[PDB]
């Protein structure tokens, strides 16, 4: 098989939702008792960059900074064994990240919905058992997968919004998820295209009446129309004590690195407070 391409693979989003990622990652690992990785929408596994791609205005910005704060080690030291020659060639998504920085007793329960790319999540895993791959909807699995016999876990929830309508699922599928399991640490991804779809997410995720949800934003322009995704963030439920100092610490780094030119804006706040 061969990997799939993404124009968009490494952008300042992947930077931002994979720095996250990471961070609940070696955050949850400080105890030594297995946790577990569910990853909702886990695309194609990794991606094949160049033949160009917006890698360059990303990940390529980062990854060999000779001041890279010491909170992008763990995600840096990932896309690195990926590119073992020292340029960019491969991006790893959520799954690998996951795959490479969690443990031999860890587990990961991952789904693909797409044709194209499931196959290829597939094959990622196919000599690691502590993963399960399936073509399902993602949504659903939150209802399915919790809580985990671990009892603890990561859920990430990173949907393309393609269709308007997985503005709704995202917030009444963490519902489903949180019910079930009210401790893990769920975190999801949106991008901003039309902030007043963001706006009415935000209440509606308020209207669970769900407890301790940080909000995390990277923007590299200002909100605009017909532009575009201006910006994108990581929602975090139950985030790990020190997400929100270590994002403080190395998110206007981020954003100097990534937004070269000084536009947008790079913010850490509560949703709500606990
Ligand atoms: N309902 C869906 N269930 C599972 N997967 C879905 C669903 N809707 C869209 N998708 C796919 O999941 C991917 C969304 N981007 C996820 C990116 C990945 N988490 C990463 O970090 O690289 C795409 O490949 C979608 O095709």
């Amino acid at each position: 098989l061969s990997y799939r391409h993404s124009f968009h693979a490494g952008n300042h989003a992947d930077v931002l939702k994979h720095t996250v990622q990471s961070l609940i990652i070696e955050s949850l690992k400080e105890k030594d008792k297995p946790f577990l990785y569910l990853d909702t929408h886990a695309g194609a596994g990794r991606y094949q960059l160049g033949s160009t791609g917006k890698y360059l205005e990303g990940i390529a910005r980062i990854w060999q900074q000779d001041d890279l704060p010491a909170e992008l080690e763990a995600y840096i030291n990932v896309v690195k064994h990926f590119n073992r020659s020292g340029q960019l060639r491969y991006y790893p998504g959520s799954p690998l990240i996951a795959r490479q920085l969690l443990r031999e007793q860890d587990s990961l329960q991952l789904t693909e919905l797409h044709p194209s790319d499931y196959p290829l999540l597939r094959s990622e895993f196919q000599k690691d058992s502590r993963a399960r791959v399936e073509k399902a909807d993602g949504f659903q699995q939150l209802k399915a997968k919790l809580p985990p016999v671990s009892r603890r876990g990561l859920i990430l929830i990173d949907p393309p919004y393609e269709m308007k309508t997985d503005y709704q699922a995202v917030v009444s599928g963490i519902a489903e998820g949180y019910k079930r399991f009210a401790t893990g640490t769920y975190a999801l991804w949106y991008p901003v295209v039309l902030r007043q779809q963001i706006k009415r997410m935000i209440h509606d995720l308020e209207a669970t009446g769900i407890r301790k949800i940080l909000q995390i934003e990277l923007a590299v322009l200002p909100d605009s129309d017909r532009r575009g995704m201006t910006a994108s963030g990581m929602i975090v439920i139950n985030p790990p004590w020190k997400l929100e100092q270590q994002m403080n610490n190395v998110l206007p780094w981020l954003h100097s690195k990534l937004v070269p030119a000084g536009t947008g804006h790079a913010t850490v706040s509560w949703i709500v407070p606990e």
